């Protein structure tokens, strides 16, 4: 019956919050049982008059006899009741449909994982074999004097972590400190679970730089234990690693997204009055809006009383014309009529929620209820399109695409409740082996159902792999793998169908005239043209030899001066010969001798101070630094580059606006955040060496006390470097928590925030993460499917206008796209001619045969698992097995070539396949002579090149593409697209150059701190390109960000012995700052339209 289901639908929901919280009293399940055993004996007597249900009848009445003996315990049972709880929240009539769909989603993407774990197997392999044992290399003292080790091996610890110092023993790797060697160690980096020892711990290494999780703290650990050139390697396998997987994964799962959608008296005259309402009155209310927005928005840490008066009484007096309108306009229409529409009650409470904040007015009480009059700029939307088409997505969202919410946060509760009972007690039991130095508890555990949810929440963010080890610190193994893996997978499953079905949805739904003739024809000429690019080249490559080590190179520092005037000379002359060839209207209306000009006149003026006694005033050295603008010179000359722009400047104007809502919807979060946090996030820490230490609350509770305790000199009162005090401070805040790196730091401020002026204490704000949740949820989750929806309109526009020309790729790009195109549709290529001889014959008759193929094919599979074997320190009799068993495979290979070849005369060089093994035949026979000959006759070398030399055993493991059609296809399709990834690389290399010689000029002092250390720093070229293709992904440019931000001690020496240039160890913020989220931004709108152009070319394979 009716009643009987929903009986079963309230007790279920009971569970679900039950189990969510702990301390049971064992008397609330008792209460529960006594209802479900008599649940289950009605349900008897109706069946008398589901197996599943007999089962959990049994499951049940199996606890109830084990309350007797051994009494709860195991893990299972809690696990086993939620399944049962849980199937009345899947018999929802919408959700089934979902995970019908959902099915189809991993059905699809099945193909793309045949070839993402090739891809990483592959990858991993050559990983082994390049880094076995190189992560082991630790800084080592040395001794003063034999068995064994002497003593402990005394290793130091990187400034600012614990953590042992990694060196190598190369020239470009690291080197230890005086007083320090490197020896390889028995024990690895992170738990000793990060390493290239052995195949699986290699493909977990590639597992995690494929989803760019803390990748660049492997990065940094690899280049400093091996050198920075293996950098490449780094470089290509993470873009493919990343980039490409994810275009697959959401091209395949897009298409297959839409193809099922594809399927489917005196109160009269007041009444009077109130309807005498005109526009002139909404233009008060948006001008309202506006200036009480801005008063806000204007709080800060260090308000003057008046400064504050005068915002109290700003905030009184719009609230109260607030609660005038709406006194108005209930006695201008009627309540029922007024209480009908939906802006009218979003109206109502929050003047109502405003009116209540101003009756019980504490200083502090309840400051979020002080942020919902911000919710009154959504009434800006009636007028402006966008922030009603955000408010649609969400709504979307809700109502119409409410399934997919419903099972994310089923998701999200049903495996954060499931590791709660499996290994909570393992977090409070083990807490000390995981926590921080000076910690008592780590701060991402699931002992409580919050911290559960907490982590499944930064799971889904894809931070996974540091928690991961703190688990399997403290409980199995495991469990820990088959949790993180599942949550991750799955989670990332669902967020990406939710976020493309969004978009989908919402989105979609005389003698002067010869003279000048003359020149003209000069410049029109082809070796002018190549003459300029070649000085425009010169020009940029000097620039790069500008760095903190010139000044110990005497005649370069000449070169150059001689070299920047002789260039400056060149380019006045060619704007002079420009100037008299096409004429001064054509010159100036051209956007790009705009562009020469401005660059021009920079390099003259520089040079003319020079010249002049003003080299060293504040202004002209400010425009010297803009000498990084040479390069943009060969973007101008560049046709691939000037196709790139050209789409760039076209998307522009969409950007504007949307970026304009995005700031409007982060300045309601940053107003929110300063009037959470602002002030809170100071605190008092020790400074000895290179170290802070929070100062414990017992000694020190209270600023002043750091003041009288503060007899060492070693105890400073400091700040987070990025907080809520200011608003505009504010939006970086929340640029780093949307971009993921460093949104940790500023949290746990957050957290352990106090009282102005008090000291912060651990978790006593534990409920503030909510906001950053809910920030992450609602600020760039819905701006960043805003973003991507109004790009993917704007292209399609943009390309229908070309006439669905496809952009980023120049004319002869369009000749090479076609005759690829043409090549991979061509089926008949004509049966090869049989041959006359007999032996030839039988040979060609040996080799025709599908079981010849099929026998190679499992033969290399064999050399697969026998290159899988290989592990750091294994043996000497394993190692000269596994080479016999190389060259076994070697001959094998060799022979069959060699007999093809007798098979097929020319008809084997004709095919491209049967070029390809040949050449990887003919490396593996130069690698195993060569390897050979070095040892055997020649100096010993380094044992490293040898690790490269074996590199040619990967080439008959790629033979095996030969065999799959969707790897083949897949291929085919980047293959397709690589000629505009060219191009866009092209721009994102200048643009990385430019930066390298603003960051070369602008930052190379800088004390070493965080990221910046010893190899990634800014004092050389190749350091700073380092540290700029780490950030292009976003990775770490928080930690790059952190020294820059420093304005004193104790981060600075005020003046410092050994500074002319900056005078301290001191980094320039404002610079900083925009420089790095300048970056940022750029490189992120590059790689979505990398993303654009390989899914379109995708689609178009496919
Ligand atoms: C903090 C920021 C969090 C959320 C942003 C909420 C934006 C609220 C907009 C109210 C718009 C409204 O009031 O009216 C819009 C129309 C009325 O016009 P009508 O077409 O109905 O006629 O309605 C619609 O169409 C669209 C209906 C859109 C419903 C969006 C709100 C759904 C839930 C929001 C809050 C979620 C939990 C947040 C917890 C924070 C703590
Ligand atoms: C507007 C949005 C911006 C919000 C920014 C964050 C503001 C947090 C303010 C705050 O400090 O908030 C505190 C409340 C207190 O209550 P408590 O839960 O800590 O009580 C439990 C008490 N103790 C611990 C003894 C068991 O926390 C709460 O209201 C939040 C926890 C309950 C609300 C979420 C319930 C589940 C929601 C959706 C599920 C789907
Ligand atoms: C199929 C999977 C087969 C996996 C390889 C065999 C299992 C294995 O890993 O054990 C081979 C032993 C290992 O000895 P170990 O030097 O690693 O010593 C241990 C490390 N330590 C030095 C710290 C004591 O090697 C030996 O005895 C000689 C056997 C070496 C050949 C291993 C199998 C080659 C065949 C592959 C498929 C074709
Ligand atoms: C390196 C990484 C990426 C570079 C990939 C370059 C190879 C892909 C190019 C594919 C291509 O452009 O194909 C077009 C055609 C073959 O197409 P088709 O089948 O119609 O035959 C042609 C004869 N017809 C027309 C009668 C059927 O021209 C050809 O490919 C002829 C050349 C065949 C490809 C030689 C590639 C050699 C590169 C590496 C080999 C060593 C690998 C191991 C390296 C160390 C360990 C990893
Ligand atoms: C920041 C970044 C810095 C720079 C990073 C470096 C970028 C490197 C970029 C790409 C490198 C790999 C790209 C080329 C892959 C070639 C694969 C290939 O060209 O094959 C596919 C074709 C397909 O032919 P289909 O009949 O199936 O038509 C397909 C039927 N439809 C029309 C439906 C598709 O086959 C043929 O053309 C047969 C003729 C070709 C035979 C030799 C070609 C294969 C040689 C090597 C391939 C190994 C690729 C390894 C990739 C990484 C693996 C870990
Ligand atoms: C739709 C749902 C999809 C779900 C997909 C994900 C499912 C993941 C399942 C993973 C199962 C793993 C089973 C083996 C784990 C138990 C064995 C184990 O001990 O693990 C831990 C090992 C390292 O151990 P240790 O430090 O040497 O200590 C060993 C000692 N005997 C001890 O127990 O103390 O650590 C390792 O062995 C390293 C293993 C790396 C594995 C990398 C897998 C990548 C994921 C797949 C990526 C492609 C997708
Ligand atoms: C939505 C989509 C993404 C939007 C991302 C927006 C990111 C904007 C970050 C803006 C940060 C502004 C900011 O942080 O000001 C603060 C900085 C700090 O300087 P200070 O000397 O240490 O003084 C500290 C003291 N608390 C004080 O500010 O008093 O004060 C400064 O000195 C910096 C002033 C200039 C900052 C200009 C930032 C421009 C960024 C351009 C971003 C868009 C690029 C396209
Ligand atoms: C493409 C157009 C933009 C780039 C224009 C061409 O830039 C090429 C430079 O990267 C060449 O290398 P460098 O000159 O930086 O290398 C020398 C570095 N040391 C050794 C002198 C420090
Ligand atoms: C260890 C093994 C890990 C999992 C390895 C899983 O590999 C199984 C796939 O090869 C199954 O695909 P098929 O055998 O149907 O062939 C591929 C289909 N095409 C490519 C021919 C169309
Ligand atoms: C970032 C991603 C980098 C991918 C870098 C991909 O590099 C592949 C290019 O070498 C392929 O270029 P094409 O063969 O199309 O060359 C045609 C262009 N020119 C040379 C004729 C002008
Ligand atoms: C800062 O905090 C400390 C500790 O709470 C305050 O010192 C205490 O003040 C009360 C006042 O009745 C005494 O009974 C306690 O014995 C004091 N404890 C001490 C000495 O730590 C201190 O007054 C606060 N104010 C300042 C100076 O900022
Ligand atoms: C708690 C605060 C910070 C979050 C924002 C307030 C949310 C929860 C409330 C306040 C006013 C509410 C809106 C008032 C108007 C309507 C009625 C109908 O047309 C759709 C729902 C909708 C649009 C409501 C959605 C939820 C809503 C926006
Ligand atoms: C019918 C066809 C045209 C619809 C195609 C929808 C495509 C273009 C949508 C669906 C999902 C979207 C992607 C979702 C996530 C990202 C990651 C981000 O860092 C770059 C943008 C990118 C890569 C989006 C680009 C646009 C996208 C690929
Ligand atoms: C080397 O080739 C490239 C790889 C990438 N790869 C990425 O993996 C990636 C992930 C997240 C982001 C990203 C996220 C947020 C912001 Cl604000 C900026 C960037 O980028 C991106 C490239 O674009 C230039 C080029
Ligand atoms: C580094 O070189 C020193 C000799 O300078 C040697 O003793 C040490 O073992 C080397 N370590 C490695 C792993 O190369
Ligand atoms: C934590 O350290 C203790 C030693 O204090 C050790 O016994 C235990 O094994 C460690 N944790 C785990 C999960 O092994
Ligand atoms: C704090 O500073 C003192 C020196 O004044 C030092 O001796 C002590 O070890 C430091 N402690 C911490 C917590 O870093």
């Amino acid at each position: 019956h009716s009643w009987f289901s929903l009986f079963i639908t309230v007790t279920i929901l009971v569970n679900c919050v039950c189990m969510t919280r702990t301390d049971l009293p064992e008397k609330i399940e008792y209460v529960f049982t006594v209802i479900y055993t008599f649940e289950a004996l009605i349900k008897i007597l109706a069946r008398g008059f589901d197996p599943w249900n007999w089962l959990d009848f049994s499951v049940i009445t199996l606890a109830y006899v084990g309350t007797a003996i051994d009494l709860r315990g195991i893990s299972g049972l809690r696990t086993f009741r939620v399944l049962r709880a849980l199937k009345t929240v899947s018999v929802i009539p919408g959700l089934k449909v979902i995970v019908g769909a959902l099915i189809h989603s991993v059905k699809k993407l099945a193909d793309v994982t045949i070839l993402t774990i090739f891809c990483l197997s592959v990858f991993a392999l050559v990983g082994l074999q390049l880094f076995k044992g190189n992560l082991k290399n630790k800084c080592v003292k040395n001794d003063m004097a034999y068995s064994s080790h002497r003593k402990p091996d005394i290793y130091i610890n990187k400034r600012g972590t614990s953590d042992p110092l990694l060196c190598g023993n190369g020239s470009d790797s690291g080197h230890c400190p005086d007083g320090y060697i490197c020896l390889k160690t028995s024990d690895n980096p992170d738990f000793n679970y990060t390493s290239f020892d052995s195949f699986a711990w290699a493909f977990l290494s590639l597992f995690r730089l494929m989803t760019q999780d803390s990748w660049e703290r492997l990065y940094q650990q690899t280049l400093r234990t091996s050198g920075k050139i293996y950098m490449i390697f780094f470089v290509l396998v993470i873009f493919l690693g990343s980039f490409y997987l994810v275009n697959l994964i959401l091209a395949v799962v897009t298409m297959a997204y839409e193809e099922q959608n594809q399927a489917t008296w005196v109160k009269l005259k007041t009444i009077l009055f109130g309807l005498v309402t005109d526009p002139f009155a909404e233009l008060t209310i948006t001008l309202c809006i506006v200036v009480n927005t801005i008063f806000m928005a204007m709080e800060h840490h260090g308000m003057s009383p008046t400064f504050e008066a005068m915002l109290q009484i700003g905030n009184i007096v719009f609230t109260i014309f607030f609660t005038a309108e709406m006194v108005f306009k209930i006695i201008a229409f009627d309540p029922y009529y007024y209480f009908q529409k939906k802006w009218n009650i979003f109206d109502c409470i929050i003047v109502t929620v405003s009116l209540l904040e101003l009756g019980v007015a504490k200083k502090g009480s309840l400051s979020v209820l002080r942020s919902f009059r911000l919710l009154r700029v959504f009434k800006l939307a009636k007028s402006w399109p966008t922030l009603n088409t955000l408010i649609k997505i969400i709504g979307n969202s809700v109502g119409a695409l409410g399934n997919l919410t419903i099972i994310l946060a089923i998701i999200v509760f049903v495996f954060a409740l499931v590791g709660k009972q499996l290994l909570g007690e393992n977090y409070r039991n083990n807490r000390k082996n995981i926590s921080a130095p000076h910690e008592d508890w780590p701060r991402w555990h699931m002992h409580d159902f919050f911290h559960s949810f907490l982590i499944v929440f930064r799971i889904l963010c894809g931070e996974w792999i540091e928690n991961m080890w703190a688990c399997m610190e403290v409980g199995q193994k495991s469990i820990c793998l088959i949790l993180f893996l599942t949550v991750m997978v799955l989670g990332n499953l669902v967020v990406l169908n939710l976020f493309i079905a969004l978009l989908l949805n919402s989105f979609f739904a005389d003698v002067g005239w010869q003279v000048r003739k003359t020149c003209y024809r000069i410049v029109e000429h082809s070796w002018f043209e190549s003459f300029i690019i070649f000085m425009i080249l010169l020009s940029s490559g000097s620039l790069a030899f500008e760095d903190y080590y010139l000044d110990q190179k005497p005649t370069v520092k000449a070169l150059l001066e001689y070299t920047d005037r002789v260039f400056t000379f060149i380019f006045v002359f060619e704007m002079l010969l420009k100037w008299v060839a096409y004429g001064f209207k054509k010159y100036f209306t051209n956007a790009w001798c705009w562009l020469d000009f401005l660059i021009v006149n920079i390099s003259l003026i520089s040079l003319t101070a020079k010249i002049l006694e003003y080299s060293e005033v504040a202004p002209i050295k400010a425009l010297r630094t803009l000498r990084a603008l040479r390069p943009l010179r060969a973007l101008s000359r560049f046709e691939g580059m000037r196709v790139v722009v050209d789409a760039l400047v076209g998307a522009i104007p969409s950007i504007m606006n949307v970026l304009l809502v995005c700031l409007i919807f982060w300045l309601i979060f940053s107003i929110m955040g300063v009037n959470l946090f602002a002030g809170k996030f100071w605190r008092c820490i020790n400074y000895t060496d290179g170290e802070f230490s929070l100062v414990p609350l017992s000694i020190v509770n209270n600023k002043s006390d750091c003041k009288i305790q503060n007899s060492t000199g070693s105890f400073f009162w400091v700040n987070v470097k990025v907080n809520f005090d200011n608003v505009a401070m504010g939006y970086l805040a929340l640029l780093q928590v949307a971009t993921f790196k460093g949104w940790m730091d500023i949290m746990y401020a957050a957290v352990d925030s106090r009282e102005v002026n008090m000291q912060p204490k651990w978790e006593d704000n534990v409920y503030m993460y909510l906001y950053f949740v809910i920030f992450i949820i609602f600020g760039g989750f819905f701006t960043l499917n805003l973003f991507v929806g109004v790009i993917i309109d704007n292209f399609n526009q943009q390309k229908k206008k070309l006439g669905g020309q496809d952009i980023f790729m120049t004319e002869e790009q369009k000749k090479y796209y076609n005759a690829m195109k043409k090549l991979g549709s061509k089926k008949p290529q004509k049966p090869i001619p049989r041959p006359l001889n007999k032996f030839q014959g039988f040979v060609f008759d040996i080799v025709t045969r599908q079981a010849f193929d099929i026998t190679i094919m499992v033969l290399i599979c064999l050399n697969m698992i026998t290159m899988m074997v290989e592990t750091d320190d294994q043996s000497e009799e394993k190692t000269k097995i596994l080479g016999k068993i190389n060259q076994f495979f070697v001959a094998v290979f060799t022979g069959e070539c060699v007999m093809k070849m007798f098979a097929l005369r020319q008809y084997y060089f004709t095919n491209g396949w049967n070029v390809f093994d040949f050449i990887v035949v003919v490396l593996s026979i130069a690698s195993l002579i060569f390897s050979a000959i070095l040892k055997s006759l020649q100096s010993y070398f380094s044992p490293t090149l040898f690790r490269v030399i074996r590199l040619a055993r990967i080439g008959r493991i790629l033979r095996l593409i030969r065999a799959a059609k969707g790897i083949r296809t897949l291929l085919f399709a980047l293959m397709m697209s690589l000629p505009a990834l060219f191009n866009i690389g092209l721009l994102l290399f200048l643009v990385m150059f430019i930066y390298s010689i603003f960051g070369m000029s602008s930052f190379p002092h800088v004390r070493w701190e965080a990221g910046i250390d010893d190899m990634f720093n800014f004092q050389t070229f190749a350091n700073s390109m380092l540290c700029l293709f780490q950030i292009t992904t976003s990775a770490g440019w928080d930690g790059l960000l952190s020294p820059i931000l420093n304005t004193g001690p104790p981060y600075c020496d005020p003046n410092l012995p050994n500074s002319n240039g900056t005078r301290g160890d001191c980094g320039s913020p404002a610079v900083g700052i925009i420089f790095f989220t300048t970056y940022i931004i750029i490189s992120f709108l590059i790689m979505v339209n990398m993303y654009i152009a390989v899914i379109l070319e995708n689609f178009n394979v496919a």
